């Protein structure tokens, strides 16, 4: 068993795993629809990345890194495409070295989509605080950073490969993978899926965070508001309160732009001294030059978080897209080895085609979403 000159058959038949030996009416037509799908991956992922590649616009770090995504669906395009290829009867076919390459290959472009998206969610996590891009420097530390999620999918991809294999286990093989251990599936499933979780808990910081400042931003314009109509010294008092506490919230999370917002407080404070008197008028007047103040900023924070928010549930769209079709598949391996006889795994070719699918659905997100791509699209084509 300990690598012996063993075929397919006697590792698909000690688990409860099915091996044909003819040419299937579903074979045919799941290879058929796997390569047509196969070939679409393999033309729009290119399409997008020469895009990126001769547009000026997308030259920089957030969009490298969604051409490596696309890069990363174009060798799954290339991985799924010799699974096809090697599926129901030409399983058989298949020798102990070439299950673990088209298994490989699959793992390793996983890891590779799952990486990117990762260092994706770590470069909106800094733009946000930082408020807009980076310089040159960062253009040059993204090239050692693709090289990093490349090197991780290619050790990932080879830890089964490299000696964590039932192969000298034969009784703890899986019923799923039947050249891979339960101790491996267990360990990959929880692995890809914790990364889910602390991706999502990145996005939640970013989206609690904007709303935190949107919510501060409406608490100190709506009160400006009460202020402007003609009122008694409380309900002076009360607005102004209102957007003091407003305003240090909104100065809570390097490049830190605090001094422009510690000048409103310092106006708010000057201008509730002077209701504390009975200066009402005086107090409207004041509160009337923050209006000013607020609208120097508008042009240069305001506008440009517009850009940056459009751009960034684009990114959730497509991280929303790879849990909702990869955590069926991922949690079919986990019910594989820790639920034996409560249910059956007959739903393993709908997961299957479920997340190649995905590699296709990166591009179509990007031409409905970011409006100079979709104009871009059209320049290559002619
Ligand atoms: C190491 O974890 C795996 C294991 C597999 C495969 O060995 C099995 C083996 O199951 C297969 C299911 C269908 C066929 C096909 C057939 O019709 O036979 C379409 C080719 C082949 C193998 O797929 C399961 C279904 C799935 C989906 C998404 C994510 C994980 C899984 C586990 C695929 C896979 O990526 C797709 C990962 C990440
Ligand atoms: C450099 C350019 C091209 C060379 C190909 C780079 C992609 C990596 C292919 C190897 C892989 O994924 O491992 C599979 C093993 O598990 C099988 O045993």
């Amino acid at each position: 068993q300990c690598f012996y000159n063993e075929s397919i058959a006697f590792f698909y038949n000690r688990s409860g795993k099915h091996l044909a030996t003819e040419w299937n009416t579903v074979s045919k037509l799941v290879m058929g629809l796997g390569i047509t799908v196969c070939i679409f991956i393999m033309l729009a992922n290119l399409l997008v990345m020469v895009a990126i590649y001769v547009n000026r616009r997308f030259h920089f770090p957030i969009y490298y890194l969604m051409a490596n995504l696309a890069a990363a669906d174009f060798f799954a395009g290339l991985a799924y495409f010799y699974l096809m290829f090697n599926t129901g009867p030409n399983t058989r076919r298949l020798t102990v070295s070439t299950w673990l390459l088209r298994q490989g290959l699959i793992d390793t472009s996983l890891t590779a989509s799952v990486a990117n998206l990762l260092a994706i969610a770590i470069e909106r996590h800094i733009t946000v605080f930082r408020m807009q891009l980076h310089t040159r420097m960062s253009n040059r530390r993204v090239v050692v950073v693709i090289v990093v999620i490349w090197t991780m999918a290619i050790v990932m991809g080879a830890i089964p490969s490299v000696g964590w294999n039932c192969i000298c286990d034969i009784e703890n093989c899986s019923n799923m993978a039947p050249l891979y251990s339960c101790s491996y599936l267990v360990f990959w499933a929880i692995f890809n899926l914790v990364t889910f979780v602390v991706m999502v808990v990145l996005y939640a910081h970013i989206f609690g965070y904007v709303a935190d400042l949107e919510d501060n931003w409406e608490t100190l314009n709506d009160n400006l508001k009460v202020i402007e109509k003609a009122d008694n010294a409380a309900q002076v008092k009360d607005a102004l309160t209102k957007m003091r506490a407003a305003a240090l919230d909104a100065q809570k999370g390097m490049k830190d732009f605090r001094h422009g917002f510690d000048i409103l407080v310092g106006q708010i404070d000057d201008a509730l001294k002077l209701a504390n008197e009975g200066k009402v008028k005086e107090a409207q007047a004041a509160a009337e030059q923050l209006k000013t103040t607020r609208n120097a900023y508008i042009q240069k924070y305001l506008r440009n978080r517009d850009t940056m928010m459009s751009l960034l549930k684009t990114v959730v769209i497509v991280l929303g897209a790879f849990i909702i079709c990869w955590t069926p598949g991922l949690v079919l391996l986990l019910l594989d080895c820790c639920c034996p006889q409560c249910d059956v795994l007959a739903y393993e070719k709908f997961f299957l085609l479920l997340a190649e699918f995905n590699s296709a659905m990166n591009p179509i997100i990007y031409s409905y979403r970011d409006k100079e791509m979709s104009a871009t699209f059209r320049q290559i084509l002619g």
